[PDB]
């Protein structure tokens, strides 16, 4: 068991975008670059096709908190768009072994 404080958590969009951009994703804390989306990390849409698109990233988040994560509209570069106003957030519980978590980014 690693640090059981820190949990992973990955952060899946409903986004069926067909362009070849890519949906990064920073945060409130420096696990995300702090809130750099060029410092962020990009998420993939390993689940996300045409049946059922949900990017994901499981940032790992050290220390239970509340995060408050965000998406970011990376192009093929580091220019991009971000967090609506509304942000997201999540709470890092303190299981060890299970260091799983859950953020639902939406895309669409």
């Amino acid at each position: 068991c690693t640090t059981p404080t820190a949990v992973a958590v990955t952060f899946d969009l409903t986004a069926t975008t067909t362009y070849g951009e890519n949906i990064y994703l920073v945060g409130s804390i420096s696990q995300l670059g702090d809130w750099e989306t060029s410092d962020g990390i990009a998420l993939s849409a390993d689940k996300y096709t045409s049946s059922d698109p949900l990017w994901y990233v499981t940032v790992t988040l050290p220390a239970g908190e509340s995060f408050e994560y965000k998406f970011i509209r990376i192009e093929s570069d580091d220019s991009v768009e971000w967090e609506s106003d509304p942000n997201r957030e999540y709470t890092v519980p303190q299981a060890c072994g299970t260091s799983t978590a859950t953020v639902t980014d939406t895309w669409r």
